[PDB]
This record gives C-alpha cells, sequence and structure tokens, in this order.
C-alpha cells in the first residue's frame, strides 16, 4: 500500500529485506506520504547523497531504542563498543536499502548512483533535505520502536 | 599550508570563496588533517554525497554562533524565519562549496558528481562518514566562531 506513490514501492521492498535480513527484525510500513521541507527527527540517522541526471537524498531515521535493537540483532549481544557498532551498522543497513531500492528505481526507469553514507547522532536531532522537490517520507514500525525512511530528488 | 594534504586546497579556496561571496566572510583555514573515523561535532552541519570512479562524501559542520553570523551575512539583518533561512543558507553554501572544490578536484584529476544537499541540526549533534578511508578535516575560524569541513572517498 503506497498511498498513490510508486518510488516508495522499492524503498519498502528494501527496507523491509535489509533489515529481516541482516537484523532478523520485519519492519512495518506506515503510509507513504510527499510533502515540501519534509524533516525527519529522531536520534541515530544516516544520509547518502544520489545522483545521474536527477540528484537527491536517500536518508533513515532511527529512534533510539529502535537503532539499540537493530545494533543488537545485526551483531548479537556481544557488542563492547555500542557507539561504534551503532554507527557501522545504522551505515550499512542505509548502505544496502541504498543499494536495493537504487536496484528497484533503476528497473522502473530511474538511474541512480548512491554515495557512502553519513551517520549523524545526537537525541532528537532533525535531517532536513534541501531540494526544490517535495520530499517522500515512509515511517516503520518495529517491536521496539519506530523509524523513518525519505528519499528526494530533482 | 596544506600539512602534505593536496586534496585539502580546493575545500580551502572554495570554502573562502563561497563564505566571501555570499556572506561578507572570509575564514581563516587551521591545518588540515586526515584520520579514520574522525568525527564532526557542531550545532548545524549539512551532508553532501559525492559519486563517480571513486565514492564519498562532503561536510560543513557549524558552532551554533557561528551559522547565525553567517545566515545574518547572507541575507541581512531583514530575516524573519531563522529556522528556515539557516537551513537554505547552510545548504546553499555547502552545495557551492561542493561545486567548487569538486571542480578543483576534477582539474587534479578526479572526477565527482554531488548530490543535494541535507541539513542537520541539534546542538552537539555528530556527522560520521562511514568509509574504509580516512577522513580529510579542515577547521575554519570566523570572527563569531568555528566550523569544519570534511572530505573522503574510497
Amino acid at each position: 500500500s503506497v498511498n498513490g506513490i510508486e518510488v516508495a514501492k522499492p524503498f519498502i521492498a528494501a527496507t523491509v529485506n535489509v533489515l529481516s535480513t541482516m537484523a532478523g527484525i520485519q519492519p512495518q510500513p506506515g503510509k507513504p506520504y510527499v510533502k515540501k521541507n519534509n524533516v525527519a527527527k529522531g536520534d541515530v540517522s544516516a544520509v547518502i547523497g544520489i545522483t545521474g541526471h536527477k540528484n537527491g537524498s536517500i536518508s533513515v531515521t532511527f529512534t533510539k531504542s529502535c537503532a539499540i535493537a537493530l545494533v543488537k540483532g545485526m551483531l548479537g549481544d556481544d557488542i563492547q563498543d555500542i557507539l561504534q557498532d551503532t554507527k557501522d551498522a545504522v551505515g550499512e543497513v542505509t548502505n544496502m536499502i541504498s543499494g536495493q531500492a537504487r536496484a528497484g528505481l533503476a528497473e522502473m526507469g530511474m538511474v541512480f548512483q548512491g554515495s557512502t553514507p553519513s551517520v549523524i547522532m545526537g537525541d532528537g536531532h532533525t535531517i532536513s533535505h534541501v531540494t526544490k522537490s517535495p520530499i517522500m517520507a515512509i515511517p516503520f514500525l518495529t517491536n521496539h520502536g519506530e523509524f523513518t525512511v525519505e528519499f528526494c530528488f530533482e
């Protein structure tokens, strides 16, 4: 269910595949939507820049409880460096969501290259993509909290 | 002066040109350096993903006082929406630093495409590029505070 937003499909598929395979977490998407100057607010995020004929961004923003559970699912309970691990894990998950979503977008006729991820930490920080276009956001729920996937291009 | 880091040159030139022309601010670079898992900490940042044969990131992270003065220099004292203005201004400055630096890097034989910027807000947030390569950082000073420019590719 994509609320009329066809580009949400590759993101939902990518997000579910990556979290299920890498972390054993089956995330539940909420309603996709588009909004000018949409802002995501959370505790740990990652941002990837995408380029091509059209240019933009992909980001994933997690609540702290959601990210902690993600990292535990990915690495196990044998984790000593929670800080660097949370960074590397969120970065890796975002990188694979970008990879699989862009594979799907390319099948839909939109070819994008992707950068490496930048991880943002800080409780209650905001991510604001600066673009002329509306920004797509899809909230997801897990048993341990929420995260939001965003995508835009111009 | 680049502390043996040749890629710092296009960033210093870009940073000084953009701040001088757009804001009337002449920023003073400190010592460029490279470090694995370097982290930038600040109050307002922007991140751009870069792509090509090599892939990575460009970011600029400002202290709050530095960003406020930047926005005043760019827009004047007739500014009512300081929040959206700070976002658009930091995004624009970062986009032009990316543009001019990449023009310089391409002259040095490294061709990168750049994404649109993502603005991060939150006092004391951190930016952690996730890459196998060391990350270049260059601190800059202005009369109203500090900001750090980062660049990496793999």
